[PDB]
């Protein structure tokens, strides 16, 4: 009752070939926008760069090796084991890139003062690297000698018509279930995940409390103007005034120096005129505070939130790319579980197999719509490159 293998092997090809040359096209427009636009070319964008090209060699190399290894054809093993792992490279590259890509908008966020300074193009190039390398000899690992190909399938391999030396190459039988539950899943992909899960609360969370710590200095510099006001001797406006003047250098830290040069020195004025048991007089010079905050102060308060904001926007878009690869790798990595610690289960049918496999190449898909759509430097160039 077993239908001829080429038809279901037919649609799975098909569907492969089609997400390859999407995932070609888009990534490279992503690579093509950063090459072009100076806007785009920051650290930030170089590890989008990595992970666009360990996508696009997911549709130039890991697709036609996917596609190579659901034939069962017979190879050397360890030639076999080759083109089996060398997927493995490239989402341990993007598992990187993704961790790298958090961390630097952590450091954006956190500290942005010595940003520039730590955070280097040429520093994040090398990191690059690196990355590279260790995802060869993560990926890769199986070739050290953690395969089966010590143990091959000799009656599949025979019935095959196999050579000496050869199997009949499928994933299953050369990368053992083992290195790809305990090594690859949980030591490799389900840690960095996390910790990219935890870096980004801390970004949400740094975020909020910037944007808190905004507003309790602008009801802080509002209310003790009204305590002012309201105040019946010299030693009341002297204590609301030395709160201000604290609160002011504490929202400080050219035309915004200009404001708060302004602010301080009026402050100053006001505190000299309060010592002295002026209370009318400083009071009087108190209320000048405000042409200084409505000329000033609040424009500095409102640029520095809708800066706060935009942050906030593109952590969200970053964390949007690294929560779509997680959904689209864990039903590949759930379903060996079950292949691992269940034997008593039988094994997820063929079609739910290509279903999770053609499921994770999507992946390599969708990132250059994420940043059309959320990111507008990024929309606006590929607009540019396709008009052109
Ligand atoms: C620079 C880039 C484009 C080169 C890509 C090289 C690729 C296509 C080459 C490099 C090593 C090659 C493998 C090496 C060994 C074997 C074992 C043999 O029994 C069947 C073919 C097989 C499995 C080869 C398939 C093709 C292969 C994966
Ligand atoms: C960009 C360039 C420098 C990459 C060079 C990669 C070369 C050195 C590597 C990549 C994959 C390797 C092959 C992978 C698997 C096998 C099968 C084994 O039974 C004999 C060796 C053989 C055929 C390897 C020979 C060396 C090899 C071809
Ligand atoms: C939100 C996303 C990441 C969740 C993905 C859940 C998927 C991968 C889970 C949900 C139910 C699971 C299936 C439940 C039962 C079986 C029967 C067993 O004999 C083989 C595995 C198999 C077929 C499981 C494979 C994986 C599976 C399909
Ligand atoms: C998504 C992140 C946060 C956690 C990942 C959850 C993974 C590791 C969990 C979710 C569901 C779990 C499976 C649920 C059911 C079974 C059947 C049992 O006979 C053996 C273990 C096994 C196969 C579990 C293995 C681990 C598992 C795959
Ligand atoms: C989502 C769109 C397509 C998923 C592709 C899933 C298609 C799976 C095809 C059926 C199948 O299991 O393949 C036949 C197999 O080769 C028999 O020997
Ligand atoms: C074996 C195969 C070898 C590599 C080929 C694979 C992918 C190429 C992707 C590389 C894309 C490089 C684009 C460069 C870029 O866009 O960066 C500009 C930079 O920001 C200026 O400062
Ligand atoms: C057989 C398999 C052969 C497969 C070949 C392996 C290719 C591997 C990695 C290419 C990595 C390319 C990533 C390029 C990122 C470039 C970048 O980010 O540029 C930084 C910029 O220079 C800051 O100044
Ligand atoms: C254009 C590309 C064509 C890919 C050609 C791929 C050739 C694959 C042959 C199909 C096949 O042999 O599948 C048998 C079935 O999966 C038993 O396991
Ligand atoms: C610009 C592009 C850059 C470079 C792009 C390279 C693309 C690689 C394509 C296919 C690899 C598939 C190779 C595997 C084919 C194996 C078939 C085979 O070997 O069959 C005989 C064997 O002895 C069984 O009995
Ligand atoms: C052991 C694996 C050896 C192969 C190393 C592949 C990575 C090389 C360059 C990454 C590109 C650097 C981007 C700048
Ligand atoms: C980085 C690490 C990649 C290690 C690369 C390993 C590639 C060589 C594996 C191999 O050639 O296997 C030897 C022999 O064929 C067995 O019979
Ligand atoms: C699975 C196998 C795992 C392999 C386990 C061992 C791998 C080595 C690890 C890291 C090397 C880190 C790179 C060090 C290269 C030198 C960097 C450097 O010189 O730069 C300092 C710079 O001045 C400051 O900006
Ligand atoms: C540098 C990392 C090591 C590079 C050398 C890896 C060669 C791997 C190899 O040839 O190993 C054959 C076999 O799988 C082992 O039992
Ligand atoms: C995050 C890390 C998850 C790592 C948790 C790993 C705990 C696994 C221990 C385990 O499950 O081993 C039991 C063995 O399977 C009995 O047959
Ligand atoms: C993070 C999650 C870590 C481990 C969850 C999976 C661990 C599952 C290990 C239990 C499997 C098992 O013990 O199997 C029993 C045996 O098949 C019948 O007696
Ligand atoms: N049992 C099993 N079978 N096939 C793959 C496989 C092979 C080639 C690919 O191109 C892709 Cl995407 C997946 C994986 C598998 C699971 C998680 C991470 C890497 C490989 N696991
Ligand atoms: C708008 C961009 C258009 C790009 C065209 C890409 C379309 C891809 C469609 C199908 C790929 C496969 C075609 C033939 C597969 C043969 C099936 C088989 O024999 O296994
Ligand atoms: C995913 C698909 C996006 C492809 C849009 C086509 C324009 C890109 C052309 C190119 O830069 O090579
Ligand atoms: C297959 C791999 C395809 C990757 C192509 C990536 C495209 C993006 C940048 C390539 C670098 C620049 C090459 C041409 C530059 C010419 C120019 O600047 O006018
Ligand atoms: C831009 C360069 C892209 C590379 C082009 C590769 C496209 C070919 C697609 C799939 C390769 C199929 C491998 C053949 C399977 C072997 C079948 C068998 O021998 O039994
Ligand atoms: C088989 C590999 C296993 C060990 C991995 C070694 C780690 C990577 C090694 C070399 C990377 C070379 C590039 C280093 C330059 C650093 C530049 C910088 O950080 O500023
Ligand atoms: C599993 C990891 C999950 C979460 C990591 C928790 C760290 C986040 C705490 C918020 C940061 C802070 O307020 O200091
Ligand atoms: C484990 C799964 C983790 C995250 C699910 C996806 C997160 C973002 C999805 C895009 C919609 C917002
Ligand atoms: C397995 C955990 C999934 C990792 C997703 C990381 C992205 C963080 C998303 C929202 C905060
Ligand atoms: C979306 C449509 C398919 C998604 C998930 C399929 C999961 C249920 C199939 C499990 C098959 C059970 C079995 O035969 O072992
Ligand atoms: C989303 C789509 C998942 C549906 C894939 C079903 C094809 C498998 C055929 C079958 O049930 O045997
Ligand atoms: C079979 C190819 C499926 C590719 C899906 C890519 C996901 C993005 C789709 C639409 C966003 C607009
Ligand atoms: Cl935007
Ligand atoms: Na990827």
């Amino acid at each position: 009752d077993g239908a001829p293998p080429i038809m279901g092997s037919s649609v799975y090809i098909t569907v492969e070939l089609a997400i390859a040359v999407l995932a070609i096209l888009g990534n490279v427009l992503v690579c093509w926008a950063v090459w072009l636009n100076s806007n785009l070319q920051n650290v930030t964008n170089y590890f989008v760069v990595s992970l666009a090209a360990a996508d696009i060699l997911v549709g130039v190399l890991a697709i036609p090796f996917a596609i190579t290894i659901s034939t069962g054809f017979c190879a050397a093993c360890h030639g076999c084991l080759f083109i089996a792992c060398f997927v493995l490279v490239l989402a341990q590259s993007s598992i990187f890139s993704l961790l790298a890509i958090a961390i630097d908008r952590y450091i954006a966020i956190a500290i942005p003062l010595r940003y520039n300074g730590l955070v280097t193009g040429t520093r994040a190039a090398g990191i690059i690297a690196i990355c590279w390398v260790l995802s060869f000899a993560i990926g890769l690992t199986p070739m050290l000698g953690w395969n089966n190909c010590g143990q091959p399938k000799e009656g599949k391999a025979h019935s095959q018509g196999c050579g000496e030396g050869q199997v009949a190459c499928l994933f299953e039988d050369v990368v053992p279930m083992n290195y790809m539950v305990y090594f690859n899943f949980f030591a490799c992909v389900l840690v960095p995940l996390l910790l990219m899960l935890g870096v980004y609360l801390r970004i949400f969370a740094a975020a909020r409390r910037q944007l808190a710590d905004l507003e309790d200095n602008w009801e802080t510099l509002n209310d003790n103007l009204k305590v002012i006001e309201k105040a019946d001797n010299a030693a009341q406006v002297k204590d609301a005034l030395t709160k201000m003047r604290a609160a002011a250098l504490d929202a400080q830290k050219k035309d915004f120096r200009h404001g708060f040069d302004i602010l301080v020195g009026q402050i100053d004025d006001a505190l000299k005129l309060a010592n002295e048991g002026k209370v009318k007089e400083a009071q009087a010079a108190a209320e000048q505070l405000k042409t200084t905050r409505n000329a000033y102060i609040q424009k500095y308060l409102e640029r520095a939130r809708s800066t706060l904001q935009k942050e906030v926007h593109a952590a969200k878009s970053a964390a949007i790319i690294a929560g779509l690869f997680a959904l689209c790798w864990l039903p590949l990595h759930i379903i060996n579980c079950f292949t691992f610690f269940c034997p008593d289960c039988s094994h997820a049918p063929l079609w739910l197999m290509y279903l999770a496999i053609v499921l994770a190449h999507t992946n390599s898909v969708v990132n250059p719509f994420i940043y059309a759509y959320r990111i507008r430097e990024f929309r606006q160039t590929f607009r540019k490159i396709i008009r052109s």
